[PDB]
DNA sequence: CCCCCCTGTCGCCGCCGACGTC
DNA sequence: GACGTCGGCGGCGACAGGGGGG
DNA sequence: CCCCCCTGTCGCCGCCGACGTCTGTGATATGGCGTTG
DNA sequence: CAACGCCATATCACAGACGTCGGCGGCGACAGGGGGG
């Protein structure tokens, strides 16, 4: 376990401390690439391929290619503009109910844990957000990048925790294009009974304890029969 | 915009054509790599470690290092031990209602649009989900991978389309493993109805079209004047 | 410097991590008790009047003396029953006008320094304290002691930096009980008259610049001498 | 309420008899030692640490340690050096305008009253410093410890008593050096009228009376109790 | 050699402590009285006029008898009508140069003992009155009855004290308004000459070592002869 | 006015008879004291002591009270020893300049006139001692006392009259043994200039009508309203 | 103090729908 | 009406810096 | 990672406040002598 | 016809100086423990 950022959310002058954590670990196993015959991992060499030679990370210049073919070089002044990099305070933005988000938007969910010193501050502020049930849309910050997010909060039964779901841009969702529904719909409600009952013939709920990786199981086995 | 797969919802008798689109795609700009005296693409290749040369990737056998560091080796008849890789249809298991799907569990969102001109079923399975609004729980088989997922519809006013949105599965949730915030704080209730109307002073609803990311717009500008 | 504590504001909602330093280092020379016999830094032993005997101070025991003088053997968790010295917070209680604490008051005068990363809070407070022009009363805390204080801000150069002032509880403050300034005396015109003209022949400006403890000074020479 | 001093002001020929009299009580309660298990009272004897027999107090000298550790015995011509503690009068430096002393350096505060046969100069000084609205300057040495001091006067309603307000020696005041401010902080305009409204919330006026030390209180209940 | 003041020279603020001592105690024969059949000493008896029998102290009253043998009685406010009884200061009322005040009305003179504390002050004021060789007119009012004084300095060598000397009112001073003093006589010169002469023939100086008591001396004789 | 007592100035073979006079009769106000119940006069008589018994003045012992408290029993031999009171004139002894005595033992001053038929010899020593300016320190006696004085010249403007002071006994000055003035202290100049400035701004001349005993007059109007 | 994990970042690899085309 | 080529679209998986905590 | 600095005790010296001791001053109330009685 | 105004003398009453004694409180130093690096 490590945080992965250390910050404030910075509504008005609160400036409540939280550390934040990723709540999706990777637990799937991550495989390499490396070749059997020599036993020795591969490793990868960019080479100009005119130069045909190898490059270093400094003598490299980002490039953007357009439609025309053309590349540009990126000075760091340029990309270094923005002025929230050196921010490291979740800028809450406006309180929302948390019934008119959209749950296309939804890209990852952080754990926001407090310091100990202030967990007066971080608590009332979590007891709030549930008594009224909204969210709170914030500018969450990271590796020179900002990703809207919201942030909510879940009881746990025991305690109240703060997490921060980043947000898709409302542009990014692209509209849909359907000409096939444009046509005339005439069902016959006979049907419609009899659909129904067929969707109700299979009505239950979750079932965590049943919904199981098996191909992460059988991984699992077949790693552990190689020791 | 081009499906990524098709296929169709098989179920029993129940079976439609569908094609799946992605309901997201990153917009932001990407870049290609370039080394400034060579003023255009540079091309990775990988080389063997005792080799000191490049081996081709068909010549590379697969392996997974753990704690321990086995050399292992990877063959094809072990990983194609999962039938469902081979299913280009896929299947609802059971159904759960709508209030019981959380926000916490969205991994990705695609959309579902058929192909066939049987557009009878598909505006028949849409009314019979959206009455019933119980999300159809599916073992989407995609890119040969298998991953949990959950179909169901919204009303686009113009359109009651039906489409997915994938799941992850319960293993991938770390738990809150710390008893910090459980330490018994007592509030003065005045500081609570005193910072009430403070969350209040803010309070608004969505505006999507309001929101914008302001990096990305001065990158796009940025890169016309050039 | 070297902080006594590091604790942070708390009112509501509001937080703002916060440093506290000592703003009045006495530079008075401290000395050791030896012997000149053998020239060896003395040692205490706590030694016992019924038993005789040196007891340690794991073994010594806490009591008081009443008006009787009666021995009362206290206990350390029956003492603790206050929960508030806990707190490591500097949990102010309200705002006041600065004009509002005659100098009777001030006991210490403390440093703060904002100990995030971001100041922005406390900044924020800092510039709406010097605004406003109000005093924010806070139940200073350190050393398992509660001392009552009081928080305000006054710019030194550079910063606006905000100092906290000890206080002294109200009923610590004694009253001037002398009946012998009650009685009132016949006084002349003149006598007033002449009583300015001294005392305004005598008048000047503050310049503390030139004011030092020669005492000090004196010790300083002499103990470089030696 | 038993006195401290007895002196004179005494700026050319005036010598107006006070009485100092300590300002600030602490009520704060001031425990006891003692040996309980066998019920015995305890006592400090200076014990050598090198030579280890005990000693009495005449044949300690004062000795100071330096960075090297050194030990210097201190002498009586090192009172001799300095004349001013043989003086019993709070000799009177200059007379300045009381707005010129900060709040920073008041350290703390004595209540002159005056042998009972000179009043007249006493409330003379008094109202004349209290009509021209003047600060008195002063010496003070104190059980042969020369502090300087502030003499200013403050009516009571009834009666007007002037009071002497120790300073500190305006070296000794630490300045802050704290560069973290320094840095730019920029904060949206909007941000700021916010905490207007957070900070007049809570307003008040100040009054001694509510404020109270719990503690203490507390502990008198308890041992009365105990009693 | 004990005192019998302790007040100060109180003139707008100088306020300077003073002892005052007696200059002129007499050393003649305090003499006492017995009687010789009993042996013992002797007390009187306040007897009436008219009681005829002995009256105690408190009962006793005040009053006055006129030509025409009235009676007149006072009351205890009556008594204390000049507030300046109540004063127990040398209220210093001008300064007058010392050749001006005639050694006519001179009447008792005393000895000021400063406080200890209080030396720099009275040394102060010695020494201005020295320079400027200037008196001081003041209400030296002691044992509740007032009289008016002159207070000087006078040198002693090794140290300048400063006495005060009772000054008879100016309207004391009986007129000589007789007829002898104004008849005037024929008086040759030479006469005169042969008179100044003789005065000269006499010459001497101040020399009061062989100036000595007749009478105390003899009795100091006879009482150390007795016993 | 009545002259105290009558008799003369004889030195050497110059003989004056002069008149005594008192040159200052008290004129405060002297009041009696009577029981007011009684409203008469409270006669007192000498009464013994140890045997209880009412004793005339005409057999008091003449008895002293000495350290040891005992009894003395004097004669009129031994108190008629000293023969100076049987003479009734004022003998001039030398005479010394004026300028140079203080006025610390001057006592008691009292004024003398003519009573020889001649008034040549008068107004001749007068001239005389006036012109020379030297003090005649002679002996005084007056109902068996003898102090000395000394005869001086005042002008009253018309009249120039020659005028006796009396003196006190040399061991009646006493010393002003303190070691308390001895002590020496520094002076500051400054100190110095404003002594001056405050004594010289009261600085004035001695009239001597001004003062008169207020306290009696006021007396003197209460006794009026009576 | 050190000393060790986590996530943008992008080039290499691979596959399937659209629409030109037989 | 039915081949099958292409092009983009996505994913796989290695890497390069960012901080976290004792 | 830590060594510094609050906080509480202790012992010590120096200082004040009340108790006890006597001593000198102002006034009453008579004498002897100048003067009248 | 030269003893009764003015000055001691007695002391009586009364207000104030001066010396002891016990207690109260600054303060210089140490010890312990916390939370800073």
């Amino acid at each position: 376990m490590r945080a992965i950022w250390t910050g404030s959310i910075a509504f008005g002058l609160v400036n409540v401390p939280v550390k934040v954590y990723s709540a999706t670990a990777d637990h799937d196993i991550r495989f390499h690439q490396v070749h059997a015959k020599d036993n020795g991992r591969i490793r990868y060499k960019r080479v100009c391929e005119a130069c045909g030679e190898v490059v270093d990370y400094r003598d490299l210049a980002r490039a953007y290619e357009s439609g025309d073919g053309q590349m540009v070089a990126i000075t760091d002044d340029d990309i270094a503009s923005l002025p929230e990099e050196r921010s490291r305070e979740i800028e809450v933005l406006e309180f929302v109910p948390a019934a008119d988000v959209d749950p296309m938007m939804f890209d990852r969910s952080y754990f926001l844990e407090p310091d100990s010193k202030s967990s007066k501050s971080y608590v009332l502020l979590a007891k709030t957000l549930a008594e009224t049930d909204r969210m709170a849309i914030v500018h969450f910050t990271l590796r020179n990048k900002t990703r809207l997010a919201a942030l909510r909060v879940k009881d746990f039964g025991k305690r109240e925790v703060m997490m921060v779901h980043t947000l898709l841009w409302p542009d990014e969702i692209r509209d849909p294009d359907f000409p096939v529904l444009d046509q005339k719909v005439e069902i016959k409600p006979a049907e419609l009974k009899m659909a129904g009952q067929v969707v109700d013939s299979m009505a239950d709920d979750f079932n965590p304890d049943r919904y199981h990786d098996t191909y992460q199981e059988q991984l699992q086995e077949l790693i552990d029969t190689k020791l």
